[PDB]
């Protein structure tokens, strides 16, 4: 009856109840999956969030820049799900770009050290999670990451755009590796959803030129989307991720599914 | 329990048991849908095929070049499904290109009259089916057509490539109209499957230069696909169509989902 | 000293002094080319226009839907340029879509007969001009057509969008044929320029919903273009065409060069 | 008479006589430009190369990871070209990826520190060269970088593919900044040319599985290219760069011109 009945799925990237990952975890549980959750840094605060999910799920610590956490991750997961059991799904819902690389800060003023950190967390980590977790994934399994279409430049998103372009490229290579295990790798390119991350970008630009341009982006998304776009509601995005975690897109890999109201298909 | 439990879905394009449409219809029925089927020209022969589906379904006549059949289609469907009921899904699985526009015939030697017929049936008909059927579609509904990625030229496919490029463009406009009804429109770009149509192209090129090149295309698809590609098996394609007919890709429209083993994401 | 010194170039599509073709012809002549011009239907009126070019050039009649004109074209050109001489360049700057397929007329209300005419003139003719003219083209030669980026749907452009999508596909196949003669084939995707054609679309939508949307398209082009966009000035487009007619893009074929101020590379 | 008569152009990336930059510099000089050259690390060896250019040109030191070299670059250039003179063109022809990120080394085994270095030199440096040099560029000017189409994954190129995907994204943002100065920014996506860099990749894979796959890539390029592809000959690529440095692509920015024999437009 549930789309993900019987599946064991790791979900990274819960930080608040608004997190795309929170809604992915919620719909997944609603659809019969057994979750393992990972969180970064503020674990006590994240546990308060995860308590509001429909079911209990273990929360493991994962800083994707921490080599020890990556090296121990498989064993920690196996310990949570029981020896002899493997994962069927992995969700990377993780991003970061130091403030110099996003927002009102001029593009040319982001030092490489900041850019490099953002690319580590937002792009390279997709590879390093796959490297850690493919060895405990079942054939038929699915790795999904989150993307924002970086095909064209835009105001404010700046070096995160560059990180997403790298992420898309990384995904195409992770698919080559994943396929050796019978595993798909794909991204969901979402339209804008009011998360802590989105709020940070918007809020940090209020009152500035970039904020005027972000306003235009926000207005235009729903306008261009043939079926509309509601920026409050992560459910449609979460459902799409669940579709890729299911067995119903079995010939799709190294690819990008756009959960954006169809906006990217319309010039206006 | 079924992905399409309760849904009423029209499926065009069954000609043999190998038809992508046959497998779409089969998986849809397996997943709890109630079908209405359309067939072109050889209706007595098609009925012998549809008898082998898991359940009985009415077969209506539809030649997409026939204006009377298009004008009467909604009423004929409503009569099959019962007054007061509407469709939730529509599958366009239809193509044709006169032999001068595909295969070994030189590209420049296809007269426009032949090209125009192929584009009518393979591209424009996506619009005219949508125009006929949106008025009897429920909000939440889904229109899916079948595509073969025409982003790059290739041997033999010739003017059908041109028809598919037009089809992708048509789909983006059908989505604008469909969205007024709460309806999604999308294509599934499939990898090669041995259907009557594919056999016709391959067979018509055996022993010729183009056949050597088609051989390379066939070999290369499974090689490039990170998860492989089996040209016998339409099931993975049919499942993808069913995914788009479901409620699990609710923010995707005017778009293309690639059910091709990930081949299009890999240069080699 | 001139980019096209010594080259013989056919230029189709002059109808008014504002025609993209007029400016292509003008810059080409400025750059040392010897032109042969083709015109459709209103030849006496077109001659009044071509008299304003910097040099005299013969004007031949070509209706691309007329099979006799296509069959006689090579011989007529050879007669204009002298036996023993061939063309180095061909410019297709031709488009048409019956009024039912563009503007305020609903997308679904364009009958196929109208759509088919538009695709004949706007897309298939690129192939049929190449078929007629490659036999009198020198190795090193160049065929260029005019495109408007149809990657995404948009208001009003409607079935012309579909014709342009087909044109891009046709160009990729013309390149395969052209390469047998040492000849490149490419499109220039221009931003909007106030021509008779553009005026017709804009004017036919004044006072209607579509006209409000065209206004947004016009405003947005210059805004998104990092170097700006001036819709009066065809020169930048004409220069780009001349670049492809030159020897300075010798490894580019089956491709699209965007002369649009960079707009297509920017979401906003 | 020369395409670049009167223009002052900086050209980075000469390491051997086979360097794409060497041929860019050579054709540019042939076409009347005045060059300033930058080299990395092996300056005495590079000077032996640059002595073989058609004219003398000053060679400045630039390690793009060195912040002092970047901070002093404009002043050093101005000193070479004379106070009161500015650049009209800048060529970034620079790449590097530590050996763990390219070749036979498994994709997942490249540590981020190596990946980060490759992205610094191959992608971020496009921004930091633009940031250093736009302040001494004339309106009408042109910045060009070198790309290898990273739209699809492939054997061996691995993390350099990821760097190129980031580079394309960076270019789209550099165009927004450059446009404030009346300056275009674009990449040329070249087909494969036997340079020190290409030889390193090919040579490092000889005798291994990846080398078999590179062989297929090499064979397939000329096959798919409608006009062919000669991997010895950088001239066609160099000419394309010169086209973008000229005034003949005046409405193209944030974009990519493919100097690849048209291969990327053909599936096979
Ligand atoms: N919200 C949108 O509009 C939108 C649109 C498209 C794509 N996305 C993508 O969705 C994903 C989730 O973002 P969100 O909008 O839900 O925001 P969010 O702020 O809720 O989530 C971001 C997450 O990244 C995690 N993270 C940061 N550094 C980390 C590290 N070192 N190790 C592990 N995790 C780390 C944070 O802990 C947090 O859980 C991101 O990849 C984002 O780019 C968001
Ligand atoms: N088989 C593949 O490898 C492949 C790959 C990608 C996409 N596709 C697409 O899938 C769709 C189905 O093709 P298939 O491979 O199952 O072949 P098929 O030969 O089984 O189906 C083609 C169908 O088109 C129908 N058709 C033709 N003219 C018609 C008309 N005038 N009115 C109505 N229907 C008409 C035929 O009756 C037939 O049912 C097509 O759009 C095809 O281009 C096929
Ligand atoms: N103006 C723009 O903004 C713009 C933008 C992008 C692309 N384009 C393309 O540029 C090309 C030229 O259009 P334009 O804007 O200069 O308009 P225009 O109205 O000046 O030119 C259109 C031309 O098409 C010709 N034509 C129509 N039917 C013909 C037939 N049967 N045979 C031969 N020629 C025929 C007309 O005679 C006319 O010369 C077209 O392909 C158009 O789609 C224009
Ligand atoms: N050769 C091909 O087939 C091909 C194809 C497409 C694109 N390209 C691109 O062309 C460009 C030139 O490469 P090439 O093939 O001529 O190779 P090459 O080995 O001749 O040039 C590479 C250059 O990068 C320079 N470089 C490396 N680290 C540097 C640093 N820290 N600071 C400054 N310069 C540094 C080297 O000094 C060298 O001059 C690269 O961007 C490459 O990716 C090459
Ligand atoms: C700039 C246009 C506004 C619409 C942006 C849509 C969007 C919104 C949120 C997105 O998700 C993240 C996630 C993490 C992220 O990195 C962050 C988050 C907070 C602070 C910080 O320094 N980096 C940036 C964006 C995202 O990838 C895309
Ligand atoms: C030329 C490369 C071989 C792989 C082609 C993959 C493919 C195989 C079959 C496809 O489906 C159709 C359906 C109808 C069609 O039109 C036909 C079919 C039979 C005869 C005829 O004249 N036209 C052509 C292809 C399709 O769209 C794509
Ligand atoms: C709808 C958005 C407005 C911007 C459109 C930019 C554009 C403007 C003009 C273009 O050129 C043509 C050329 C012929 C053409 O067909 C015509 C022209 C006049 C009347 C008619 O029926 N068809 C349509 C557009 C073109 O291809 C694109
Ligand atoms: C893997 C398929 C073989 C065809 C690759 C075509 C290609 C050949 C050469 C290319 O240029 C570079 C330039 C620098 C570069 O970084 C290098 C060069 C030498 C050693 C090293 O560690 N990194 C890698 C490639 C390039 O970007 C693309
Ligand atoms: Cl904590
Ligand atoms: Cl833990
Ligand atoms: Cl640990
Ligand atoms: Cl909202
Ligand atoms: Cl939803
Ligand atoms: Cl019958
Ligand atoms: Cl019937
Ligand atoms: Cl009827
Ligand atoms: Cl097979
Ligand atoms: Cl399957
Ligand atoms: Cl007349
Ligand atoms: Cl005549
Ligand atoms: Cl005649
Ligand atoms: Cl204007
Ligand atoms: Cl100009
Ligand atoms: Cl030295
Ligand atoms: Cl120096
Ligand atoms: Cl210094
Ligand atoms: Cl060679
Ligand atoms: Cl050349
Ligand atoms: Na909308
Ligand atoms: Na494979
Ligand atoms: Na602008
Ligand atoms: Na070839």
């Amino acid at each position: 009856t549930g789309l993900l009945d019987g599946k064991r799925i790791l979900v990274s990237g819960i930080i608040t109840d608004s997190s795309i990952a929170f809604h992915i975890a919620r719909v997944a549980q609603e659809q019969g999956a057994q979750l393992v959750l990972t969180g970064f840094d503020r674990l006590r605060l994240i546990q308060r969030i995860t308590d509001r999910l429909p079911a209990k799920a273990p929360l493991l610590e994962l800083d994707v820049q921490n080599e020890e956490h990556l090296a121990s991750l498989a064993g920690r997961v196996t310990e949570a799900i029981g020896a002899g059991n493997k994962l069927d799904g992995v969700v990377h819902s993780i991003g970061f770009m130091p403030q110099t690389g996003m927002g009102i800060n001029p593009f040319f003023d982001a030092p490489y050290a900041d850019v490099s950190k953002g690319i580590h967390i937002s792009a390279y980590s997709y590879a390093s999670m796959a490297k850690a977790l493919l060895p405990i994934m079942n054939p038929g399994g699915s790795i999904v990451g989150m993307d924002f279409d970086p095909s064209r430049a835009m105001p404010a998103y700046n070096w995160m755009t560059v990180a997403k372009s790298a992420l898309e490229s990384v995904n195409r290579f992770v698919a080559r590796e994943a396929g050796k295990y019978g595993v798909r790798s794909n991204l969901v390119a979402a339209g804008p959803i009011r998360t802590l991350a989105m709020s940070a970008i918007v809020g940090g630009a209020l009152g500035e030129e970039a904020g005027a341009q972000i306003q235009l982006l926000e207005e235009g998304w729903d306008q261009r989307a043939p079926i509309g776009w509601n920026m409050k509601d992560a459910t449609p995005v979460a459902k799409t991720v669940c579709a890729l975690l299911s067995d119903w897109l079995p010939a799709t890999t190294g690819d990008i599914i756009y959960a954006d109201g169809g906006a990217h298909t319309q010039l206006l």
